[PDB]
């Protein structure tokens, strides 16, 4: 990928091997992507942002990307799959029965990582969450 | 449906037809600029649960408006505002379910892909001609074929 500098500098690189047209691409969505559920029930995905962000190529020289999320960011490294899905049941129907509630028990300097959904938290900041998600549901 | 692309936007095919009605010395000489990231319409599902696959278009495909053809000289490249894109886990059933009835078919989905993954896709594909839109995760299903899929995902639990 090169620079819009570095494009140009190719381009006037000529002199009438030049073409009359240039053919342009519209902008796509820029990696790494954000993805959360916080807006439940929507599935937010946003794109990131002299940018390295160009290609330049002969049309004549002419697979989709896949980007892969988990809704168990790295839990499994801790927890087994059952108490996993039973967290991300929790979580989802905390989002739908009191949206606002959910989202700041959640933000209890509270990061997500770029690759991940849900916060990083400490297996007892975990209990702790769980807890009041439980108390969010039962006050509905 | 989603917004499309504007009239501006040609695709591959209307490029390349474009290219092909110049003197073919000039053929030769075509020069394409592509900017970084995936291309939309993007196709998103949870069928390999708990992946969550996010899949973007390609510049070739049928019907990808995605093209512009401008004069040769400095190219005009306008910084703008990221996209963000909304999916939907519920796709569009609450114009005819409640909240509650689109939550409990929601998880019940997700339990039969969390127990028995590749026995759930079949379920949710009961029929040659089963699609799902574009802009959603889950099939488009009749009434009676939703009926039809939560019983076989509740009888798929079950037997596991």
């Amino acid at each position: 990928w090169k620079t819009a500098e570095e494009v140009a500098a190719l381009i006037r690189s000529p002199v009438e091997e030049q073409p009359k047209q240039i053919i342009v691409t519209r902008k796509g969505m820029l990696d790494p992507l954000e993805v959360h559920l916080l807006d439940f029930p929507n599935i937010v995905i946003k794109g990131s942002e002299f940018q390295a962000c160009l290609k330049v190529e002969k049309f004549g020289d002419l697979e989709p990307q896949m980007v892969l999320f988990n809704l168990y960011d790295d839990w499994l490294k801790t927890i087994s799959s059952y108490t996993a899905f039973s967290r991300l049941i929790l979580i989802l129907r905390a989002l739908h029965v009191n949206n606002d509630r959910a989202k700041v028990i959640l933000k209890p300097t509270t990061i997500t990582e770029p690759h991940h959904i849900w916060p990083t938290l400490t297996d007892e900041e975990w209990i702790k969450v769980e807890v009041q998600l439980k108390d969010l549901i039962l006050a509905d």
